[PDB]
């Protein structure tokens, strides 16, 4: 297998100025003609001109319109198209090729593919070499003309890159469209459309230079009334960028595209974003509260990459972060603006310390600048993107706005249609530093540590408070563990955002202070501090790291009632929750070894319990923060603090942890439920696109989250409350009525209702899929196995797989079956997946990636999975690596 090395990064010994593509759509194969102007660069040593060309079917190639011969001139083996340097020439010349591909039976979803009646294209990272010869790889630059020909009838609408130049008829009922795109792109964002699209239209008019901008937003036929939320997001991102950033769109137009079958979210191609259709449709009668959320992030972030990665865009692959991390930052900023919602930031954070912290302490952890890679479908992960925009947002919290607005544009300006690498950036953060600390010495280069050491740091305080003297302390020490990466862990530059807490009033004590912590270890020290203070750490949670607050419940639960900040009220509750968990799992592991008859529980404690009634009780109080704090922590944020994980103790221990807080607060859950439920599913704007409340959306989840709680707990009479919720016209809400019954008799009544209110929307039936697969049953695998016969079958389309079976996996008790039948069950869909989409199948690995978190018994049998995967003859490149690397081989 070929490894990749950052070190090894050199420019090409070529140049391709100009590509000129016919691609001639058939209904048995599609034909790729392509002219490449070339050139010989100033790092040629005569080499032999090397293309990627992947599965290509050659009909011929030449060089200044000299047809070669293979064996002779040429050697093509599927993968690579070597020209002997004798027959390169040595200044200008022009190479071309006429290649056949089948996008209709391209499953993989990359390079020219058939999602239904679309044929379209996803050449990230390096898939444009399985749609014609190139040098694949970003710093080729290059000028696009491209034509796209094909039948009339079935392909109406034809796009690509730039502007639309020409349109014309041919014999036989086919006709062409002509793009011309002059500005140097990476082919990655070459992208081309193909089918009988409809749409929504609009004009924005940019805020500084006047430009007006055609904006449209495509779907097939069947869904362009779930069209206009996108469109609204889309001018919603516009004008984020022209007001925080003062960045306006260059362009005359942008196209938004829907697919139904893709592999991640969606894609930034040059004014042809292209997106899985569950990442931009939406309507309120056919898509749960998410979905709105969803499409304004997705959205928006493909637009926020038109500068940070299209302008600006990357010099090799290792620079993946610099695009990602901090288009996710600019995303995060305008989501948490749009939404005004402290759930916006919390959700993230919720993300990072589970999924990102998990990938970390896994033997998969890499930085967000990685060293090597061996496949490139591989390496975009939640390292890259979410602890990639933590690393981009730190910036922003040492810098402060107006420094952080100055120090992006020296980026920006400096680098507007050009390569560049994670450098160019902290160059550019730095000189921003420089000028925010007065000091032409300042200097970023300990920041540099972010993009290369792997690991989450770990970050402990302690507290010193002299009463005489009015002084305060707070002793700060960071830690990350060695890993396969460093041996030898150096300190990382930590902005600690804090506040002081005076405990009689709940009010601060310091204005706005962000700690530097540039050593292993420090003590700040705070004068004239009239009273011992509650420190309120790491607001906002101003780095990516384990927190050890060193507090007492009483001091947490003081931060959870009283500080201003809603992350670290949030965590101090996270952190009350930990503390029991770890306390309850220990008992009940104790009692199992020892096989004890009896033995005792710690109790939660009870002034924690009054003060999740004192926030819920209050009126005046945010629901989206109230559903995060009637919630334990995610499992896999839990698994990150127990070795040896047994899930069933664990499961045991969430259990007795809940039923001990419902038994004192279920009364208030429900008069909660009942009282919520004439703001929260309000149906004035039901009929309006455009409208989104995202506190509404907040109070739903919260009545959602409490009914879940009231109907595992047997609540009398709850299942009358459930069977009204399942005439809601809402389907967030008759969704979680076909949950919630999972604990009565009604299951699969309410089953067969959900299923004909969803079967006839692609993307509802994938939401119901994903309820039924997430539901709390005894048999959910006579479950799984009626959705695999009677709905699922053998459809290829990622999104109908990923809803079946992933929502299952993180189900505690049973997919960690102690037979292993789940992770059997879960191996043999990764290894059918594997035969036509790779990328896909190690997503569905993701199971797999705490196994050796586990207990013994379970790490024994999720272990054996993998062998068994591993030793498949046929296993893809994609699937060999991941879990090679992740099985420690
Ligand atoms: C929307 C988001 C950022 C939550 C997840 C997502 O959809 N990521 C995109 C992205 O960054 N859009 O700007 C993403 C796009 C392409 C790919 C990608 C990489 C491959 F190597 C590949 F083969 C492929 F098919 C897709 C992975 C992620
Ligand atoms: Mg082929
Ligand atoms: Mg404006
Ligand atoms: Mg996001
Ligand atoms: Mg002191
Ligand atoms: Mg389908
Ligand atoms: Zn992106």
């Amino acid at each position: 297998p070929k490894i990749h090395y950052r070190k090894d990064y050199k420019p090409s010994g070529f140049i391709i100025n100009q590509v000129t593509l016919n691609i001639n759509i058939h209904d048995q194969e599609t034909i790729v003609r392509s002219v490449l102007d070339m050139d010989i660069s100033k790092h040629n040593v005569g080499e032999d001109l090397v293309f990627d060309g992947v599965g290509l079917k050659i009909n011929e190639i030449s060089i200044n319109n000299k047809k070669l011969v293979e064996g002779e001139e040429y050697t093509y083996d599927n993968e690579f198209l070597t020209i002997f340097s004798k027959f390169v020439p040595k200044s200008k010349f022009a190479f071309s090729s006429e290649v056949i591909i089948h996008p209709e039976t391209n499953y993989a979803l990359t390079g020219l593919y058939k999602s239904k009646n679309i044929i379209v294209s996803q050449c990230e990272a390096t898939g444009f070499r399985r749609i014609t010869f190139f040098i694949d790889r970003p710093d080729m630059m290059a000028k696009y003309d491209v034509t796209v020909t094909a039948d009339k009838e079935k392909y109406p609408v034809l796009l690509s890159n730039g502007d639309k130049v020409n349109e014309f008829e041919i014999p036989g009922g086919r006709h062409g469209a002509r793009f011309n795109d002059p500005p140097l792109k990476p082919c990655y964002l070459f992208a081309v459309v193909a089918g009988d699209l409809k749409h929504l239209s609009a004009t924005y008019i940019t805020k500084y230079t006047k430009k007006k901008v055609e904006l449209y937003v495509f779907s097939e036929e069947k869904y362009v009334s779930k069209l206009q939320w996108a469109l609204e997001c889309l001018k919603k991102s516009m004008a984020f960028d022209e007001d925080y950033f003062g960045l306006e769109y260059d362009l005359s137009r942008l196209n938004l595209v829907a697919v139904s079958d893709f592999n991640v979210g969606a894609m930034e191609n040059k004014g042809l974003n292209i997106f899985n259709a569950n990442s931009l449709l939406a309507s309120k009668k056919n898509s749960i509260d998410f979905s709105y959320a969803r499409i304004l992030t997705v959205v928006g972030h493909e637009y926020f990459h038109q500068y940070t990665g299209n302008r600006v865009t990357l010099r090799d692959w290792f620079q993946l972060t610099l695009k990602e991390g901090l288009t996710v930052h600019r995303e995060n900023l305008f989501s948490e603006e749009m939404t005004k919602t402290v759930t916006t930031r919390l959700s993230h954070v919720d993300l990072l310390r589970s999924v990102q912290f998990l990938e970390d302490s896994s033997p998969l952890s890499h930085p967000i600048r990685p060293e090597s890679y061996v496949s490139m479908e591989n390496f975009y992960t939640t390292t890259v993107y979410d602890k990639g925009s933590e690393v981009m947002r730190m910036y922003l919290t040492i810098l402060g706005e107006e420094y952080y607005k100055k120090g992006f544009d020296i980026y920006i300006k400096k680098n507007d249609g050009n390569t560049a690498t994670c450098e160019d950036f902290n160059y550019a953060m730095e000189q921003a530093y420089k000028m925010k600390k007065a000091d032409n010495s300042a200097n970023l280069n300990q920041y540099l540590l972010w993009f290369s050491q792997s690991g989450t740091p770990h970050v402990s305080f302690k507290y010193n408070y002299d009463a005489e003297k009015k002084q305060y302390s707070i002793h700060v020490n960071q830690y990350t563990k060695p890993d396969e990466n460093q041996k030898e862990k150096k300190p990382l530059f930590i902005p600690i955002s804090v506040g002081l807490i005076n405990p009689e009033n709940g009010k601060e004590m310091i204005s706005q202070t962000t700690l530097e912590l540039t050593k292993e270890s420090d003590t700040f020290v705070f004068n004239n501090i009239a009273v011992k203070p509650i420190p309120s750490l790491f607001r906002g949670f101003s780095a990516p790291v384990y927190i050890e607050d060193q507090l007492t419940d009483e001091e947490r639960i003081l931060l959870l009632k009283y500080d201003s900040d809603a992350f670290v009220r949030y965590n101090s509750c996270t952190n009350i929750y930990m503390k029991q968990i770890l306390m309850n799992y220990n008992e009940f592991l104790k009692a199992k070894n020892e096989k004890l008859e009896s033995f005792q529980l710690t109790p939660v404690n009870a002034q924690f319990i009054d003060a999740i009634k004192y926030l819920l009780e209050d009126p005046h109080a945010d629901a989206g923060f109230k559903s995060y704090i009637v919630s334990l922590p995610q499992d896999r944020y839990i698994i990150n603090f127990v070795s040896n994980l047994d899930t069933d103790v664990l499961a045991d221990t969430k259990e007795y942890i809940y039923k001990q807080i419902g038994d004192k607060l279920n009364d208030v859950y429900y008069k909660m439920f009942k009282s919520l439920e004439a703001k929260a599913d309000d149906l004035t704007y039901f009929n309006d696109e455009s409208h989104v409340d995202f506190d509404q959306m907040n109070m739903r989840t919260l009545r959602n989250t409490l009914l879940s709680l009231l109907s595992k707990a047997q609540y009398p009479n709850i299942l009358n409350e459930i069977i009204e919720h399942s005439k809601s016209p809402y389907p967030s809400n008759w969704l979680t009525s076909l949950s919630v019954s999972a604990y009565f008799d009604k299951y699969f009544e309410l089953y067969d209702k959900t299923y004909k209110l969803s079967k006839d929307d692609e993307l509802l039936l994938q939401e119901w899929l994903k309820t039924v697969s997430r539901s709390d049953r005894k048999d959910i695998y006579e479950i799984l196995k009626k959705l695999e016969n009677e709905v699922l079958k053998d459809s290829k389309n990622p999104n109908d797989i990923r809803a079946v079976y992933l929502p299952f996996t993180n189900n505690l008790r049973r997919f960690h079956d102690i037979s292993g039948k789940g992770y059997k069950l879960i191996a043999e869909v990764i290894t059918k997946t594997d035969k036509f989409n790779p990328m896909v199948a190690t997503q569905l690995c993701e199971p797999f990636k705490l196994w050796n978190k586990l207990d013994t018994k379970r790490q024994e049998l999720m272990l054996n999975e993998m062998n068994t995967m591993l030793q498949e003859p046929q296993i893809s490149n994609n699937l060999k690596e991941y879990l090679l690397r992740l099985t420690n081989k």
